[PDB]
Order: structure tokens, then C-alpha cells, then sequence
């Protein structure tokens, strides 16, 4: 019997990252715009997209896990993006193991834990975010293990970004439980990011 998990080819315990990756693979092969000679391409993709939109959201996935398709409509999940969007603007940091992409629950835990986190708040369709992406990845490798490096997709949770006083993108903030967040305001070079992160790593909560 079909369910959203088996439709995407993933386990019921898959992470949000695994779910994006499985969905993306389906999209890059099957997108209707790329398969115009196939009349069912549109309908088939609508079903995969509807699955993805439920599983991507923690509340909606919990509800689905518990009750199946309760309260869903047969034709919801109908608005999908271009092939190019899935190819270049979707799950941006999913193949960068040095960067953790945080959803709301995990973001709140991160900032409460006491660990030092430096988080890139970005949004889909953002040219400055794409410009910064390769450098954020290179930076995350350089400082790997010295502090925690995060990313938040504001496209997926606008209110989280709003809550944290993020209204323009990219916005880079460093956080540690018990201290006020500090915004990064440098030139976005890899050496600038490193020098900024490292002053905060050096500051512990005490000094010599």
C-alpha cells in the first residue's frame, strides 16, 4: 500500500535532509517542463510534490505519521518550481557535511545548548546567497570542529527568520546560549569569516 515515504523511496525514519535528496533526484529526472512529450509527467510530479510538502514540515509529518492523510486534499501540493530551482536552489548545503541545515526545533536546541554556532540565514532566489555559498562551504571546512556551522533556509520558515530579526539575505549571526547574538558585518571573504569566527571561538566565557 503506497505511502509518502515509499513514494519518495525513503524510510519512515529518514531525516529532512534525506527526504530532500530523494525528492530532488525524482525532480531532476522527472520534472514536467523537461519531459513535455510525456502527458502524465505533470500528474506524477504533483503526487511526489504533495508528498514532499507534507514530509518537509515537522507538524505535518507528525500528523501524517500518526493519522495518514487526515485533513489533506487530493489536489493540494500543486505548486512546484522550475527544474532549475531544484537543480541549483534546493537543499543548498545538503552535500556539505561540515554545515548543518537547521529547521526550527534543531535551531532552538542549537542556540540553547551552549555550543558556539555561526549560522547563515538565506532564502531561495537570492543572488547574494548564491554568491556566498561556495565561500561558506570553504570556510566550514577550514574551521570544521572548532565551532558549529549552520544554515537556515528562510524560504521554508519565514517566521523563524523574522523572529531572529532577519529581513534581508544572507544574514550571518553567531550565537551561544547565555549571550546576545552577534551579526557578522564583514566583506564575506573566507579569511574574514575565519577571523570573525575565530575571535568568538577564542573568547570562551572566561579569559586569561
Amino acid at each position: 500500500i503506497q505511502n509518502f515515504y515509499s513514494l519518495l523511496g525513503v524510510s519512515k525514519t529518514a531525516s529532512s535532509r534525506e527526504i530532500r535528496q530523494a525528492f530532488k533526484k525524482l525532480a531532476l529526472k522527472l520534472h514536467p517542463d523537461k519531459n513535455p512529450n510525456n502527458p502524465n509527467a505533470h500528474g506524477d510530479f504533483l503526487k511526489i510534490n504533495r508528498a514532499y510538502e507534507v514530509l518537509k514540515d515537522e507538524d505535518l509529518r507528525k500528523k501524517y505519521d500518526k493519522y495518514g492523510e487526515k485533513g489533506l486534499e487530493d489536489n493540494q501540493g500543486g505548486q512546484y518550481e522550475s527544474w532549475s530551482y531544484y537543480r541549483y536552489d534546493f537543499g543548498i548545503y545538503d552535500d556539505d557535511p561540515e554545515i548543518i541545515t537547521l529547521e526550527r526545533r534543531e535551531f532552538d536546541a542549537a542556540v540553547n545548548s551552549g555550543e558556539l554556532w555561526f549560522v547563515n540565514f538565506y532564502s531561495p532566489g537570492c543572488s547574494h546567497c548564491h554568491d556566498l555559498a561556495p565561500t561558506w562551504r570553504e570556510f566550514a571546512k577550514e574551521v570544521d570542529g572548532l565551532l558549529r556551522i549552520g544554515a537556515v533556509n528562510c524560504g521554508d520558515d519565514r517566521m523563524l527568520c523574522r523572529m531572529k530579526g532577519v529581513n534581508s539575505y544572507p544574514s550571518l549571526f553567531i550565537f551561544r546560549s547565555g549571550m546576545a547574538a552577534v551579526k557578522y558585518n564583514g566583506d564575506r571573504s573566507k579569511e574574514s569569516l575565519v577571523a570573525f569566527a575565530m575571535q568568538h571561538v577564542r573568547s570562551t566565557v572566561t579569559e586569561l
